[PDB]
């Protein structure tokens, strides 16, 4: 009877066995566009993935998860909020059942479809079970996915996931190129707070991009066909696997643009 989003295990459930659920910097968040505020002392971010080497999709269970060779510096996050060099591990989405919710954050409690989490590291820590015991430790890029025009960067994953259906299936995967999944402009809100799944560690600088990506509706029907349980165990459709909006608490969201 481990963790997941079901009723008897799902988000509200998730205290019992991890307590920080109820912490002080909890994520997701409802982003509240006007009282966010801009800070001029936000950079640029540096998002430099023109080396970036893939390796192998995994369904996790909860996720399939893109990953990435991350013994070197290859594919990093810098600047923006970042004081250091973090390094891409692995990239994944959280989506609905429905076209109308699916994101973990929110726009004025606006849900989208589906929601891009690419995870990185700060290299200071060494690696990546290091870094999640820290406060500055990942710095989660987050990108919000509308439904309407076909991403063709996407199509490559989509064309995979029938390979991985179930829990722990694993594909080759690559030469894929992140770059493909990015929006145009890089203006993001940024605040402190932690891991969307458990263990819900507090170690996450999230920066989430204004500007959603278009998916079709043909591609986001495919990340539903995937599955939560192993082969072999009855189906249940890997569906709405998104934490609720948590309390903002002690916490102020801080803009980059204007
Ligand atoms: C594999 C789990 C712990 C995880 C790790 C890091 C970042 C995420 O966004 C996420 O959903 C889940
Ligand atoms: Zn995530």
């Amino acid at each position: 009877h481990h963790w997941g989003y079901g009723k008897h295990n799902g988000p509200e459930h998730w205290h019992k066995d991890f307590p920080i659920a109820k912490g002080e910097r909890q994520s997701p968040v409802d982003i509240d566009t006007h009282t966010a505020k801009y800070d001029p002392s936000l950079k640029p971010l540096s998002v430099s993935y023109d080396q970036a080497t893939s390796l192998r999709i995994l369904n996790n269970g909860h996720a399939f998860n893109v990953e990435f060779d991350d013994s070197q510096d290859k594919a990093v996050l810098k600047g923006g909020p970042l004081d250091g060099t973090y390094r891409l591990i692995q990239f994944h989405f959280h989506w609905g059942s429905l076209d109308g919710q699916g994101s973990e954050h929110t726009v004025d409690k606006k849900k989208y479809a589906a929601e891009l989490h690419l995870v990185h590291w700060n290299t200071k820590y060494g690696d990546f079970g290091k870094a999640v015991q820290q406060p500055d430790g990942l710095a989660v890029l987050g990108i919000f996915l509308k439904v309407g025009s076909a991403k063709p960067g996407l199509q490559k994953v989509v064309d995979v996931l029938d390979s991985i259906k179930t829990k722990g299936k694993s594909a080759d995967f690559t030469n894929f190129d992140p770059r493909g999944l990015l929006p145009e402009s890089l203006d993001y809100w940024t605040y402190p707070g932690s891991l969307t799944t458990p263990p819900l560690l507090e170690c996450v600088t999230w920066i989430v991009l204004k500007e959603p990506i278009s998916v079709s509706s043909e591609q986001v029907l495919k990340f539903r066909k995937l599955n939560f349980n192993g082969e072999g165990e009855p189906e249940e459709l890997m569906v709405d696997n998104w934490r609720p909006a948590q309390p903002l608490k002690n916490r102020q969201i801080k803009a980059s643009f204007k």
